[PDB]
C-alpha cells in the first residue's frame, strides 16, 4: 500500500549469443496484481553487456515470487538470471 | 531515453545499520527525474543505497546529489556504483 | 529463579499488515517500557523478513509455569492490526541466561 519492495533481476550476456541490441529489438517488435512498476534496464561497458528488470511491489511476498515476463526473456537469452537482488524502498 | 544510476554502501564496516539510517531518515536538480533510497538486509549483508532516474547520460555520470549527508552518516563513500539505460518503463 | 519462555508468532503473509506497517504503528504508538503483569519479567516484540516469509511475534519471560500457558497478555491491538490470533505458539524453559 505505502511500503514498497524492489526486486532486481539481471543477466550477464557474456555466455549468450543475445546482446543488448537483439533484446532491444525483441522488445520493440514484441497490470500484474501487486506490481506498481516494471522497468527494463541494460548496461554496456568493458565489464560486458547486461540485461535486467526492476520490479516495484506493494507486498513483501510478491518480491520473492517468480518475476513476471522473465520466462520469455529466459528462452531468448538461454539461461536463468545470473543475479537477483531484493530491496526495500525507504524513500521515493 | 532515460538513465538509471544506483549508488550502494555495504554497511558491514560502519556503525550505521539499515535500522539506524531508517530512523535518521524518519527524523530528518537539472536532469533528475526521480530519487529513491533503498536498503537490503539478510544473510548476504546490510546495504543502503540511492537510485536515480536521469534524462541525460551526462547528469547521470555527474556526482550523485543528496549523497553528501549519507556519506557522513555511514563514514565512507559508496562501495558500489552501477549505471543503466532505461529500455522500457510502465 | 526458574523462568519460562513463551513465544507467540503471526505468519503475516495472509494479512494486509506487514513488518513495515506494524513497525510504523509501533513507532507512533509506543508500548509500555515496563512490565505490568504480575509474574511477567519481560516482554519483547520481534519480527523476521526474507524468503521464509514475514513474521511478527512476542516473547514472554515468566516466573511461573501456569502463566506461560495462558492467553498471552497485551496482544489485543496487534491482533486487531493483523486480523487474527497467533498462528504459532512455542513454550520453552530457560536453562541458563547471562546477566
Amino acid at each position: 500500500a505505502q511500503q514498497l519492495y524492489c526486486t532486481v533481476v539481471l543477466w550477464d550476456l557474456s555466455r549468450s549469443a543475445a546482446t543488448v541490441a537483439s533484446l532491444r529489438a525483441y522488445l520493440r517488435d514484441h497490470t500484474v496484481p501487486g506490481l506498481r512498476q516494471k522497468t527494463w534496464i541494460s548496461s554496456t561497458g568493458p565489464e560486458g553487456e547486461q540485461w535486467g528488470a526492476v520490479y516495484l511491489w506493494d507486498s513483501p511476498e510478491a518480491a520473492y515470487g517468480r518475476p513476471p515476463g522473465v520466462s520469455k526473456v529466459v528462452e531468448l537469452i538461454g539461461y536463468r538470471p545470473t543475479e537477483r537482488r531484493y530491496y526495500s524502498v525507504e524513500a521515493a
